[PDB]
Order: C-alpha cells, then sequence, then structure tokens
C-alpha cells in the first residue's frame, strides 16, 4: 500500500523516486546528444536541461505501482520528455505550419497505442534527422503499456487526453492572430460535455499530463473495470489538470506580459473574477480528487503540485504576485518554506 | 507567539535564521583572514571551514527572542566560533600544555564579563600574534550581553557551565595518560552536587554549549528571576548537554577507533549499559526540557538536532549502529528521511 503520511512519502521519493527518475532520464539526455540536426538537438536537450522536475514530480506516480515501479517510471518519463521536446519544437517553429504541430502531437497518439506504425512525426518541417529519438521514446511508451493488465481498459481515456492536450498545443502555437479563433471554435465542440467554463479555463484544463500518468498507474492493477477507468479520469480532467496548468500560467505571467505570449489568465474580465474562479476550480479539484482510488495520495500529490508551483522565485521573489498568490490559496506556508529551503540549497 | 508547529518553525530557520548566521559566519572567515601568525590563521580557517554546522544550529534560538534576534545570533556565533578556534588550538598543539589550553579556554570566561580587562590568551605558547581576532570575539560577546536586561541574573549560570566546559577541554587535550586522572579528580569535585553519573557521563554533559545560548537567550526578556535562570539552566545542564555529546561520540565511535581519539562510550563496561545509560539520559533530558518556557520549541529543536545526528552516513550506512540507533531514541523514519535527502542534494 502507497505512503500516505508526509515522512514515509518524501523519505519514498528521495530514495525511491529520484534516483530511477534520474537513472532513465541521465539516459534520454546522453541519448539526445547525439541528435545529428543542431536544431533539433538544442530543442532537446533545453526541454531535458530546464523541465526535469515534470519527469520528477510525474514518478512520484510509481508509489501507486510499487510491483511495476521501474516500467510505470520508464513510460512516464518518455512520454513527458515527449510533450517537453514537442512543446519546444511548436514554441521555436520559425514557420508556424500547424501540419507540422500536429504531426509532432500525433507522437504521443502513437506512445499510447501499442503496434502503432512509427512514420515521420517531423513530415511537415526542415529539421527531420533526429537518429530516431522520437521513435525510441514512442517505443519505450508502446512496449510497456502492452505489459499493463489493465491498459486496454484505460487506453481510450488515455488518448482522448492526449487528443486534447495536442488540439491544444497546435491552436496555441499558430500565428497570434488565428490562435484565439481556433481555440474557441475548438472549445464549442467540447463545451456541451463539460462543466461551465470559458475557452481559455478548457485550454488550461486540456494542458495537463496528469490524467494520462494516473490511468497508466491504475493500468498496472488486475481487473480494472470500465467504470473505474472513467473515474480516473474524472478524478483528473477537468478540475486538477486546470488548476495545474491556471498555477503555470500564473507564475509565467510576467514573462508573457514581456514577450507579448499566449497566457490563459489574461481573458479574464478582471483578477477578482479571475481569484474567484480559481477558487472554484480548487474546490471542484479537491472533490474530484476525493472520488479516487488512494484519495489520500492524490490529495498529496495535488499539495505538492500547488506548493512547488507557487514556491517559484517568479511569485516568491515578486511581492504583489506573492500577495496575490496567498489571496488564490492559503498552504500553511508550504511554497515559502519550499523556496527558502531550495534558497538555502543553492547558494 | 514563537513559531512551534514544523512548517513555520521549518520556514522561519531557512528565512530568518541560517541567512543571518551565514552573513556574520562570513564577515569573521573575512576578519580570520587578517590573522597575522600563519599557526592561528591556519588554525582559525579550518575551524570557520568546518565547523559552521555549530554555528546554524546554534542560531535558531533566536527565534525565542525576535525583538532581539540579530544581536543574540551575533553572541552565539562569536561565542561558538571562539569555541570551535580555541578547541582547533588545543587539538593541532605540540606541546600539550594544560596552562595554555586554560589561558585560551580563560577567552570564553572573558566574553561572559563584560567590563573585565583582558590578558593574552596565548601567554603560554610560541604563537601569539592574532591581531586581535580572539580580543574581537570576546568583546563582540561583552558588548551584546550587556545590552540584554536579565543579563546579570543568568551571568552566573551562564558562567558555571562556561568553566566546566573550559576544565573538560584542558583536561581532554593533555598528553593522553594524564587525561583519565585529570578527568575523575575533576570529576570528583563535582560529584557530591551532580546526580549520580560515571566521571565519563559528567565529562559528556560539560560539553555542550546549550546551556550557555539557552540562557543568553532568556537574558533578553525583561525581569527574569533567580528562580527562572536556575530553572533554564537544569532544564539544559546536564541531561540535555549529556544527551548531545554521548550522541556525538556515538556517531564518531569508528573515526575516534581508527584514529585513537578519546571517546567517553568507550568507558562503560560494555554496549549494553552504554544504550540503558543513554536511554535514561533522554528520559531525564525530555522530563527537564518540559519544565523550560516555550517547552514545544524546545522539544523540536532538541528532536531536530537528534534527528540531524542520527541522519549521519557513519550511522544509517552501518547496519550495526543503525540497529543501537534504534534502541537509543525513538526518531521513527526521521533520520532515514534526512539522510536520503542529504544523499539526493549531494549527489
Ligand atoms: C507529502 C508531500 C510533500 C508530497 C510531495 C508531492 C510532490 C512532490 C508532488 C509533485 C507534483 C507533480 C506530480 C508534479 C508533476 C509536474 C508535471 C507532470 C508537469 C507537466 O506539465
Ligand atoms: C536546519 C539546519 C540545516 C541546521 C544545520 C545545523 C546543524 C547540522 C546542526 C547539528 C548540530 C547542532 C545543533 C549543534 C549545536 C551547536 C553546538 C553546541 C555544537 C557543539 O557540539
Amino acid at each position: 500500500k502507497v505512503p500516505t503520511q508526509p515522512i514515509p512519502l518524501m523519505m519514498n521519493i528521495f530514495r525511491d523516486v529520484l534516483p530511477t527518475v534520474h537513472r532513465y532520464y541521465d539516459q534520454w539526455k546522453e541519448r539526445a546528444k547525439s541528435i545529428p540536426d543542431p536544431e533539433l538537438r538544442a530543442q532537446a536537450l533545453d526541454a531535458l536541461e530546464r523541465k526535469e522536475f515534470h519527469c520528477e514530480g510525474g514518478g512520484i506516480y510509481g508509489l501507486l505501482a510499487r510491483d511495476r515501479f521501474d516500467e510505470l517510471i520508464q513510460f512516464i518519463i518518455a512520454y513527458q520528455i515527449m510533450c517537453d521536446y514537442l512543446d519546444n519544437l511548436c514554441d521555436q517553429s520559425d514557420y508556424l505550419d500547424p501540419k507540422d504541430f500536429r504531426s509532432l502531437h500525433n507522437a504521443l497518439l502513437a506512445a499510447l497505442t501499442p503496434g502503432e506504425p512509427l512514420v515521420n512525426y517531423y513530415q511537415y518541417r526542415i529539421e527531420q534527422e533526429d537518429g530516431g529519438y522520437l521513435h525510441e521514446l514512442i517505443e519505450t511508451c508502446q512496449h510497456i503499456l502492452v505489459t499493463f493488465p489493465s491498459f486496454r481498459m484505460v487506453q481510450e481515456n488515455m488518448l482522448e487526453l492526449s487528443q486534447l492536450y495536442g488540439d491544444l498545443q497546435v491552436h496555441k502555437h499558430v500565428v497570434k492572430e488565428e490562435r484565439i479563433p481556433r481555440l474557441e471554435a475548438w472549445f464549442n465542440e467540447h463545451k456541451e460535455k463539460m462543466p461551465e467554463m470559458t475557452w481559455f479555463e478548457f485550454s488550461a484544463c486540456t494542458g495537463s499530463t496528469l490524467g494520462v500518468y494516473t490511468l497508466a498507474t491504475y493500468a498496472t492493477k488486475e481487473g480494472l473495470t470500465s467504470e473505474q477507468a472513467d473515474v480516473i479520469k474524472a478524478g483528473y480532467f477537468p478540475w486538477v489538470q486546470g488548476v495545474h496548468l491556471l498555477l503555470d500560467y500564473f507564475i509565467d505571467q510576467e514573462e508573457d506580459i514581456a514577450d507579448d505570449e499566449l497566457n490563459f489568465l489574461f481573458y479574464y474580465e478582471n483578477e477578482e473574477q479571475m481569484i474567484e474562479r480559481f477558487q472554484y476550480f480548487v474546490q471542484k479539484a479537491e472533490e474530484s480528487l476525493s472520488t479516487l482510488p488512494d484519495p489520500k495520495f492524490h490529495r498529496h500529490i495535488w499539495r505538492g503540485i500547488i506548493a512547488i508551483y507557487l514556491s517559484d522565485e517568479k511569485v516568491q521573489k515578486n511581492k504583489e504576485l506573492k500577495k496575490k498568490s496567498k489571496q488564490m490559496i492559503k498552504m500553511g506556508g508550504l511554497p515559502s518554506l519550499l523556496f527558502y529551503l531550495n534558497s538555502w540549497i543553492y547558494r
């Protein structure tokens, strides 16, 4: 059974999760260095250099599936490395071709489809020589998921989340003036299936990978039901994924204002509405998490997400953002403790 | 309104205590570089390089005296720097002259005696040109303690603990064959005023500086009575200071065996008696700490100190020492958590 008390949970993270994540992550970093195309190589290494925390955090789900610990972490790390690599490729495109963005994000759907034939995902861009990097990441996922006893029960839900994630990455990276019309028209197709929210709130809800890792985790269990697959998806989507990305965008505000970059928080009528809706998402997130198996573990993952995000220098070294962050959610001073602990370690 | 819950306590330590200690400690490092005598300079800088954790730990007492935070920490740092410097000078003496050891440790008594004229503390050794390093550490303590409204009420108790500490440093640093005879004669002078214990248990009890820092902390209060000053002294001496040094000796066993260093645990008739007496010290220490003002603070700091000691790789990587440590004190998974956290940071 998973640790649900802080001390054993933290001990298992430092002893088991982080060394196991880094065993595989550090192997991908060595592979990325051998990418022949200098632009693909740079984007791969930048994602690996800057976004380690995504894999370190995602790997914590390993604790729910000890019998498949190494394999589940290898899947989460391969899938998350792909997301961060592809995000860099889309963010750094000089061409802004949505066919390219889509073709790249179809790699994530291949990763979730064992025996899906691998295509040239780079077919709509000039840079295509990755020495098999992307194919190796896809095949890693394919070969692991197929060994999970209830993968077939969760696969449809994983693909639904991955498709929504890919759609977001396509629409938000096109030429500035075409982004919001695409996102609004895209939201309009899903809004009937969704709780009452805005196009930009929906956009945030689709931008997380947490639901995919949670479904992959429970895929390791014998006799998972279609009913439970659906409970597990609904536990994270839309509310938890929403809070995750609303925080990501909260922390990235000052660089988005300065770099004229798409930030979903900027489409709220005012700050009062933003804080009120954020608090609503948090309450709905707490309610959705409580429906899950191992609810106490999920509530710990979730508190950890909020705390680590709000501990960012961008929040804690900005008097205004720090004040507004405590208005959004009170965390018993954990964000500040993590900032000052971090600040002490690296000096 | 002193922080006692783990998150706010830890946040204050990382935000307030450690950065403030680091600032004053760094200023002492730069001051030490100006020591003219090459050997005194080498010993001052070595103590400062190796023993910063003593000041980091001692400074946590600042949180009991928020009004006097910076001044109390400057006192604690100056006193502890002096202790670790003098320890080095006595350790690395080629002549092992107890007159030298005594004269050096008389600096600690001067530090606790404002308006006292100072001697040449180096008067019994070859190396004497420190450019005022030791005088400035003394004067730093003297100038801070006079500003504490209740210093006069705790001064006698502080001088008592400082005298016994000085006595221990004198007796333990002489030639190997004179150490135990000196330590037994010394204990025999104090035996009748102490709870029942061995000369080597007594030696352990006198070797900590916690009592001095705690007394200095409550010196910052208006209208401390003699009764209260005696309660505060008894809260740390002898049981808490005893646990502190017995635990230090416990962890360093393998080191002290192979470097043939003096270790007071080796004078127990066997391991079983050593563990039995340690458990007794722990109980008396818990009892004496519970008599203090802010008893949850004192309990939390003491458990933190124990957890940090037991997290040492010397304990956690040594199956035998790990078994004995878990007999000696029940800390649950905290030492193991701190071990794996440290292992991760410094991989
Ligand atoms: C009891 C405690 C403190 C538990 C710690 C819980 C932690 C560290 C959770 C990390 C949160 C997490 C899963 C982050 C992953 C980030 C991710 C997948 C980002 C993709 O954009
Ligand atoms: C919260 C942190 C990182 C504290 C660091 C400080 C450490 C490691 C302290 C452990 C030792 C300690 C509390 C010593 C007290 C000072 C003293 C009298 C030392 C002489 O043995």
